[PDB]
């Protein structure tokens, strides 16, 4: 029996979904952590069967989703919840959506898990470039995209057996500048990539639990289209499909199959690493021309 | 005529001072940006001449300090100032200490400058390790150590001629784990190192202004002794003096002479880089033994 | 139906063997390339049952070796053969052991293959440090341990299917200094790591074929002991198990399981990468003790 | 009194020359090591006044060349000399041009020196891409462009003072793929960059002598044009000036000024480093256009 918690899916157009599909391929139970703004919509869609096509793991297996849970990676515990999110329309009718709470919720419903996925970033000010990003926007980008992993680790590490495994998603802009990726997103991925190392040391010696981060190529996810710098993402994708060593469409499932391997024991000797899953685009210095 | 603003000195035991001394060696006017907690003490010391020994640039030149100014890299503009720091004993009798303000203050007293130094980090929760650092502590570590550079850049970039140059100080723990360097300091240096690149792109195309970061070896500065993990720093220093390729005491002046070169036109083709000034300690994988 | 050529074994004590064991787990035919001086000696042990214990893939299946072949990574083609190797005791009673020769021999007997492994190294002068390494020795290290890969790719790419996969092993001594790892091995590994990118481009664009390199941690293999610099290798294992993030004992299979992954469609989105499989040692800066 | 040996010029059109100009600015005697095939041709141009314009260090001082010497980076010692180079038109009327020979010749004429420059490269087969590069060509690239450095250090370290400094040039093609940079040059550069660390250790521990490598941007030198792959080099300069963070035209002096710094006491705390001097191109991922 194998259980994974995937933090950060709102649709089937993301990497979370890709990750979810490949794990199913290996008969691992999938628990979804949905941000509360998009949650009710997501159940509504699910119940109505908009995702039935998308849940097809070819080989006559249906994607096996254990549970779908509200989740906000900005709140550690209940007292971190402010009194405006206490009132908010989307959050009013929901409980147990903080990191501490969903950790407890999952543990009490199903026991210890052994796989953890951090598939969420958020940066209020992504459209304004680094130079023109306010303190508030930066720190918020860091809270939501970087710290959330750390906090996920602190809390979930109590509901994980040894030999467990954690992944997050990052982007190459932390190592090399990509204009357009603003609002501190690059700073945040840079921080995330560094924390992945540090945490690997603590989680390793103390828990025999591994943690790595996947550096993805571009994918036309909802969030990617919202970078809205025909856009940053459509450009990111044409460049990639034309200048990558591997000239094939990069799919959400391509990240999953890698995420899957890392989450398994097969990667028992890899920890602290940023693994590029991106058709090799990062190795290139100049366009062929 | 050459002017540098050095943000973050409280004493002569830091890298700021080292940087200050070497710049003098090249007849560049030095403006000090002092954190207001330690400011009055610092003038008190200065007036009393505790730094007279320390201001000796051997070659019968006295260190040339243009001006000493209160400065808090946590506040961008005046309205960012909270009403407790409005009241505070240390800050009560002081004005113009925000980034926007000291930028204006310097500009109006002396005109455009051409050199900028970011020699400050701060992380409330440095003693607690990454895993056990609260959101508040992390974000605060990022605000004070990483964002401050960005904000320094936004504001000072109006009071700098083209061909100007900016440096910050970082530490190798952003790339490789150093247990003890907690509270998000590593995350912060990681972010700082990434922002140094991004900013180099914006500051370059738009202003013809360069920015680089120096990755220092350890030095027994006041702040280093406060990491207080016979301590993290005394250990960091013994290891270095015994396992570095260069087996010589690393001095504050050693960082300065490099900081000096970067701030000069001599480094007109270097930008976005992390430069290791650390007796080569970073190149080593294993102790000799 | 899946075939893997592993070039670079002489026994069960190395990484090629672990790599081999883990491929059997997926029912992929293995063809072994053995350095001629030790091939007859290897067949002897094979015939005499010495590897039978080592050949068990736990779950009631014998390791399915398809063929074992004499293979020398220093000669590319027939005419690359010098005339004391026409004479040498060991090579005499052997034929078709050059790279183009074993590519054709394999191709002729079994047709198209789809998984390549470079698992060989040699630096004649490894015991002398880099400064005291002669032209002859340096260059022979690079011919044997770096150029052999390119050669393999050049000749094997003819006998491979699209979507095929290649790996090579490497050691972190290329990126950080390991005193004792002399003879130009470090140099060799560095050229390998870089060649892996470059090859990725040509092999990826032109053949839709991927290539990566596994950077392993220390393993008491025959050649690791032959380093002989207790031993260089006793130190490296000792340190790694005191200091690596993961307390556990590293196994050729740990690396094997990873190689198996890189060699499958499950990683179609990864190429040009150095993947570290070293229980995370590479992420550490200083020890804690 | 300061002496620098620059090995690897044939004209005023290269980096050795810019390096040379910038050293004169500090009144350091320069000794030139010229590849024998082009030395007589070089002295001719020298005698005939062709370099006189190029020799002005603006401020009313002629470039002070101490000596120009025949120097071949492929032979270490007298007996390393093959017997068609006993015969060759070009080498015939020349003596003492091996590395140990010119180390002794210099030592004998001028005593101890303290600044070394490796500024030479050759990959016979640069135009063929890595996959199509022969053993002969690969290895000759590595002998000429990587092992020559170590050789220099081995033989020159005898004729140097403590605290002396060494540099070599290198190109980012070792770390990221530049299609067109074939023949094993990239391989060669990679081994150089790594050898620089390793050497740093031995040279630093044993001799208190530093060594670093400058990674430059494209420069239309004689050999850059000889790449001949418009030209590979026209493309690289064109791109660099559209895309590098810094709009300006890169000059051998830009690199020269940096080399001068690395070669002085002003950097006593830097060794084993690759310093990028490329107007910041290396930090970019994608272009904006
Ligand atoms: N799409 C790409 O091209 C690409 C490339 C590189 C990296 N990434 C990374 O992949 C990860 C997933 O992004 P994506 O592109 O798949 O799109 P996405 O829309 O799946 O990304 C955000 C998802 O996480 C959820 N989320 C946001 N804030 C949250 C919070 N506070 N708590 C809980 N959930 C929250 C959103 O509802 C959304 O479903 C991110 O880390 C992103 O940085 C994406
Ligand atoms: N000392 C070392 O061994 C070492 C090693 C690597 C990097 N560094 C870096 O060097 C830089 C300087 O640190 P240091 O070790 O020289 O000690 P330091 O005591 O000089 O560092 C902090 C200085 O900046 C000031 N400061 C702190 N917060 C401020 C704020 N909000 N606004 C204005 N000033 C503020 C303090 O008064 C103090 O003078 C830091 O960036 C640190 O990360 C130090
Ligand atoms: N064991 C470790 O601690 C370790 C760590 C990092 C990397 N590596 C790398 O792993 C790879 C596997 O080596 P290993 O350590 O398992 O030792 P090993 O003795 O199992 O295998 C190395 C093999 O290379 C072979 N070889 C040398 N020249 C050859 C030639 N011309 N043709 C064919 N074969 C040739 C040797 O015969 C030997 O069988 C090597 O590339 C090594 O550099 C090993
Ligand atoms: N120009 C660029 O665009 C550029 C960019 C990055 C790096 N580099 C590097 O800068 C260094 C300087 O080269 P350059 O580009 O100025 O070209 P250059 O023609 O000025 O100098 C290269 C020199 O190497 C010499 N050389 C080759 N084999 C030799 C030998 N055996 N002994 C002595 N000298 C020998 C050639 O004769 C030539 O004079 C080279 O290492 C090159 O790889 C150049
Ligand atoms: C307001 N902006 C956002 O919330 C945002 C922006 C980008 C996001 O992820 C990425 C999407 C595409 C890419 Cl190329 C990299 C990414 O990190 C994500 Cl996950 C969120
Ligand atoms: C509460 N802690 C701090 O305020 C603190 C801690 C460390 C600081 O700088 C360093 C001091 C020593 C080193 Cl080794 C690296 C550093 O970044 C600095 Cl500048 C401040
Ligand atoms: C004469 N020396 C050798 O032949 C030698 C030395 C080391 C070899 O592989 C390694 C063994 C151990 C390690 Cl740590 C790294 C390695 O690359 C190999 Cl495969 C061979
Ligand atoms: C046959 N080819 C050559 O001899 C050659 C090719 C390139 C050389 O230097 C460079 C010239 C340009 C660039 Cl971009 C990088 C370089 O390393 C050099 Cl110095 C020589």
């Amino acid at each position: 029996e194998d259980i994974c918690f995937i933090a950060g899916i709102g649709d089937t157009n993301g990497y979370g979904w890709g990750i979810a599909k490949e794990l199913s391929k290996r008969n691992v139970k999938i628990i979804f952590g949905i941000w509360p703004p998009v949650y009710n919509i997501f159940m509504k869609n699910y119940k109505n069967g908009k995702f039935d096509n998308d849940m097809i793991i070819d080989k006559d297996k249906k994607m096996n989703i254990l549970d779908m849970l509200p989740f906000d990676a900005s709140f550690d515990t209940a007292n971190d919840i402010d009194e405006e999110t206490k009132n908010n329309k989307r959050y009013n009718m929901l409980q147990n959506y903080t990191i501490e709470d969903v950790a407890n919720l999952i543990h009490q419903k199903y026991g210890k898990i052994n796989m953890l996925v951090h598939s969420l970033a958020n940066a209020k000010e992504v459209q304004k470039d680094l130079l023109n990003t306010s303190r508030k926007g930066y720190l918020d980008a860091l809270s939501k995209s970087s710290y959330s992993l750390i906090s996920l680790c602190k809390y979930f590490v109590n509901i994980m057996k040894p030999q467990s495994s954690i992944i997050s998603l990052t982007y190459h802009a932390s190592q090399k500048v990509v204009p357009g990726y603003g609002g501190g997103m690059s700073s945040a991925k840079a921080a995330l990539e560094s924390d992945t190392r540090v945490l690997a040391y603590h989680l390793g010696r103390n828990y025999n639990i591994r943690i790595n981060t996947i550096s993805a190529g571009p994918l036309k996810s909802r969030a990617a289209t919202a970078i809205n710098k025909y856009t940053f993402i459509d450009y990111a994708i044409e460049y990639s499909e034309k200048y990558a060593p591997l000239r094939q469409k990069l799919l959400s499932t391509d990240i999953g199959s890698v995420a899957s391997f890392l989450l398994s024991r097969e990667s028992r000797a890899i920890t602290g690493q940023t693994i590029y899953v991106d058709n090799g685009l990062n190795i290139m210095f100049l366009p062929d021309d």
